């Protein structure tokens, strides 16, 4: 089987576990791991190249303690690093865990993530989202509630794993029902944000 480990890290509270509960049946048969305070949730995508799993190991909580253990990060294939756009301190903390991640792991590719996006007073805004442009990064508007661009960090990460671009998913995981909507309107401005700051 095509399996990668991701890790998925970011500050407490960024919506990290919303995030990957998200996949309903990577929910469903999700392994807790007792040595290592992880649960580690199969989300099983479906490319034009055939299937393709990340094993995605998500925190018990413990970044709400400092930074969790050294064998979380081990054998790492790649990575979310998630903060919150509703949270400037979760954006200052980037670097940090990007520090971590590099430290144990080397030149893993790695998607940055600003979630909770479908929050209409947002406080990190695309302008100051720039260090995925530095380190070399790819970065999205995420809203883990409302399922947007959920498959985006995942397609994008499929393509680097693999190495291809044309790759695309064939079918969409069954995904869990939006709890909110995310609004046309901010979805439109904030797409139109983001390709004006990259430019
Ligand atoms: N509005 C909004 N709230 C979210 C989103 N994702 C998570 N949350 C809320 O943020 C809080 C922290 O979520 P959690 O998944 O536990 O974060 P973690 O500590 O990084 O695992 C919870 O109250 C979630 O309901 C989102 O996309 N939008
Ligand atoms: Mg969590």
């Amino acid at each position: 089987q095509v399996q990668f480990k991701l890790v998925l890290v970011g500050d407490g509270g960024t919506g990290k576990t919303t995030f990957v509960k998200r996949h309903l049946t990577g929910e469903f048969e999700k392994k807790y791991v007792a040595t290592l305070g992880v649960e580690v949730h199969p989300l099983v995508f479906h490319t034009n190249r055939g299937p393709i799993k990340f094993n995605v190991w998500d925190t018990a909580g413990q970044e709400k303690f400092g930074g969790l253990r050294d064998g979380y990060y081990i054998q790492a294939q790649c990575a979310i690093i998630m903060f919150d756009v509703t949270s400037r301190v979760t954006y200052k903390n980037v670097p940090n865990w990007h520090r971590d991640l590099v430290r144990v792991c080397e030149n893993i590719p790695i998607v940055l993530c600003g979630n909770k996006v479908d929050i209409k007073d947002r406080k990190v805004k695309a302008k100051s989202i720039v260090f995925h442009r530095k380190k070399n990064l790819q970065y999205y508007d995420i809203s883990a509630k409302s399922n947007y661009n959920f498959e985006k960090p995942f397609l994008w990460l499929a393509r680097k794993l693999i190495g291809d671009p044309n790759l695309e998913f064939v079918a969409m995981p069954a995904l869990a029902p939006p709890e909110v909507v995310m609004d046309p309107a901010l979805a439109a401005q904030y797409e139109h944000d983001l390709e004006v700051a990259q430019t």
